[PDB]
């Protein structure tokens, strides 16, 4: 395709899983992809490794995400690696894709528990996306990553689901804010997806079997649709909350 | 009316604006109405004197939200204040109606005053419900108070429509869980109401013009929906989110 | 109550199943309901009987829906026998409530099945809320009873849901445009409802357990969302679309 | 690209507007196009040859839609001219474009209007959609043609807006019951999009001003979503109503 040649993109916990599926379509359509993440510095060398080996070009941003001054920690790797690489400051496309999961149902969920979702989930990508802003190009593209759970009810993960609740909202605003300068925002949200990272059998049955398609997604499902909002073929989309789930929830 | 005849409830932030006209109405209606407050004890003083002079039971609770052990320090004051009236303990009517506005847009907010509004507006809320499960009675109520600004952009309050926007998504994941005991759980999402805390004529009258009524709502607006909601003439609606608005949004 | 203390109301289909428990509580609170029906006379007389038995003012109107001059038809014989009821003219309160099913999925539907579904559900309360606008009073109410199934698919009735859908469409619109007289205008959408007209044991389990208070619905669960919605205890609530399924399609 | 190599599409209306945009993007990715239409021949014919031109297969198919055998006329149409070009019987890629306006509020509206817009907007494609069933193939798409109408009130063309409602209903009742095939079905909503057929500067600007990009929507916008849609990058959205309106109504 190659319609991300030129363009830099930085993806938040982009070293495995839905993350490292987005970083590997956006560098094979020509991008220059900062590969985010908070903790294994291996994985995210293999992604870049695998990124190179391909003909693209990566290269890994470290910063723990869900800590005092996490956000300007991250944009200060990502300026410092991005200058070292020779490219110039700034970026088309930011992707928050980084989360944890919280399976606990409301009489289970501690404050500290709580305070870690919301911190990843919501707090990080805000200031993440606030400082984005001294960075981003006209005719950029913001793209949230967040779960089917906001819009169909799963008591089990419910502040998993608040935590990805309030980044839904985030979208709406900012493509109102960022549309006279042909910026779109976008939330794009997975449903049961098999990641690296599914083991019982039974789990896997009862996850697949909420698809329409009868299978669970796989990371490229999710990546191929993120592309896709990432292009100048979405221009026109903006501010909209993109089902990736396989038909989820439908009825 | 008496819809509420022989029901306890508590109403977060009871004591001005929406909460006292909630607080008000449900005391009309035979509700013992705890009136929550964090910080003006003369103004919680004067809503329950009111309550007392139209004939109708209610007692102050104070508890300061978003902060450290905030919604363990309300149920404690709560279980004490409620004990006192010489009434039994539990409730049957839970309004989480205490908030704070942020209105600066995405580039102005600070980590102070981004953890202080969701603090207040989405932690303590899930704290408190978290913890009125171990009182609340079957066939009973939980009432989130939302925004209109969650499903229509308003960049310059975002943090704040964020804070709405996961208290939104716990409501579908406790109206399914809580089902079975016959309780509703239900968001009402104010639009721009007219409180007792809009000087200028000019804000006034775009505000005004936002409703397909071109007037402000009041506080009674809100209060006589959510005394439906509380009530039995309710019980077939849970999960839902009720735009009380006068028509905001809606071309 | 008499919150609908001497207001006149129609109700179409108002004979029998949830048309009747509208019509029966609009009358018990004070309305003067014209109780609409295409076909059944005896239904139509038992129902009226029924609401002046109870102490309320009710009177029958004959009109068959879905062929040439329904519309027409309808509001000459309200004008008719409103008039012989030595009432003024015009009304306060309109509810849509009469439809037909079509419980075949798309390989099935007939072009004839499709037209008369459509002609019923769709066409009749358009062309009867047109010319309700020469009658209908400020601080009016125009209710729309539509189907969960607009929102939850249900491939084996899908002509029904698309008859809904399009209905649904109106109520915005309307809302917008009859905002500055004070009507309100509204949909009210049933799920599985139990009227006179689920013998099999297992249907009734199945759509049951689509509840998450394990019950089907009742006319009443409806007729009381219905009262509240053309009370002016909604006044504030205007082109809306209330889920009245016991929550149905939550999670 | 070729993302559509050795795939036969029919689109309705193809032959001017959105249709035509969808009819060429759809060719120049290596689609065999039927460019359906109802009464321009010449347009048709250009179309085909501004396709056939540019190195693409594509072939006019005449059927008038809103008249008595208008779904079998289409696809009897089809067949023939689909037979004529030696390919094989069958479709990938059904998109209901076709549709006619209606620009009159409520009062304005007369029977033969309604029934009109109806008859071609959402009876034409519900029953050419069923024929399509016998023809289309694994892993095939649906797309309807709906407006931004549907979600955002404009009493002006409230009963286009219901037809296009309607239409809205029958996607996720399909992407439901094709789902085991492998088939997607998806909505795609323009917005206020300039075709060959805004000519007040003054329409002109208000319209422009209802995008966060200050513009009117061309043709294109259109296409490049539904291409999308039609895709294999899609195979994981299904049952969606795609916003491709250049943000109308967020704010
Ligand atoms: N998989 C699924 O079924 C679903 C996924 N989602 C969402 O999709 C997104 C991707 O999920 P998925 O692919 O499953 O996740 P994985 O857990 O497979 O990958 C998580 C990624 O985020 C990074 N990350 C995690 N926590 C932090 C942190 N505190 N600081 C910095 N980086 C961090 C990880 O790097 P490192 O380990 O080095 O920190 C890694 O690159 C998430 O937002 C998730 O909530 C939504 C619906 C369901
Ligand atoms: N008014 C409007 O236009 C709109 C209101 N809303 C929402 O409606 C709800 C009610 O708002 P409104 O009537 O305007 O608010 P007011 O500010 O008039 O009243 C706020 C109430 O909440 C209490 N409260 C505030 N902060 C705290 C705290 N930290 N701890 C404990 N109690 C607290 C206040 O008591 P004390 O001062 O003693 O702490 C008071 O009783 C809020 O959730 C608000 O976000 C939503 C849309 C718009
Ligand atoms: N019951 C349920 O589970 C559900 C119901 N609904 C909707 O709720 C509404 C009420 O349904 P319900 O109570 O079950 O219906 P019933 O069939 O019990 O009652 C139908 C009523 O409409 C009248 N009616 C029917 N067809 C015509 C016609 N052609 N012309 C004039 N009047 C007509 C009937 O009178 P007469 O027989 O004399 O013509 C009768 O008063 C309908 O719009 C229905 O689609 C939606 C979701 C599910
Ligand atoms: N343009 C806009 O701003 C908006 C467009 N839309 C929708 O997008 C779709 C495309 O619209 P647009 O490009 O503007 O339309 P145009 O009117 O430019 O093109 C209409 C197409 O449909 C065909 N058509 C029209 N009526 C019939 C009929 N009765 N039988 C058969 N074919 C017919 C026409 O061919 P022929 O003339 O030969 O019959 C032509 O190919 C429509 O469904 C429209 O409602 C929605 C929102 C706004």
């Amino acid at each position: 395709t190659q319609r991300h040649q030129g363009r830099t993109a930085l993806v938040t916990g982009g070293s495995r899983g839905i993350g490292r599926a987005i970083s590997r379509r956006l560098a094979a359509e020509g991008a220059l992809v900062a590969v985010h993440y908070g903790h294994d510095h291996a994985a995210a060398e293999r992604t870049v490794k695998e990124i190179e080996t391909d003909g693209g070009r990566a290269f890994p941003v470290h910063a723990e995400l869900g800590v005092e001054g996490d956000a300007a920690t991250l944009w200060a790797a990502f300026d410092e690696a991005l200058s070292g690489t020779g490219s110039g400051p700034g970026l088309d496309i930011l992707v928050n894709n980084a989360g944890i999961t919280l399976p606990r149902p409301i009489a289970a969920v501690t404050e500290a528990e709580y305070d870690r979702v919301f911190a990843v989930n919501t707090r990080a990508p805000f200031f993440i996306v606030q400082r984005s802003l001294e960075r981003l190009r006209d005719g950029g593209r913001i793209i949230s990553i967040s779960s089917a759970a906001t819009q169909t009810a799963y008591p089990a993960i419910v502040a998993y689901s608040m935590s990805k609740g309030a980044l839904d909202v985030l979208t709406p605003a900012l493509a109102k804010q960022l549309g006279p300068r042909g910026i779109t925002v976008n939330t794009v949200a997975p449903g049961f997806t098999e990641t690296e990272i599914l083991s019982n059998p039974e789990i896997r049955k009862a996850l697949s079997s909420a698809s329409v398609f009868g299978r669970l997604g796989a990371p490229a499902d999710i990546a191929d649709v993120v592309s896709f909002v990432a292009s100048d073929e979405a221009r026109w989309v903006t501010g909209q909350w993109i089902d990736a789930t396989g038909g989820v929830g439908l009825g």
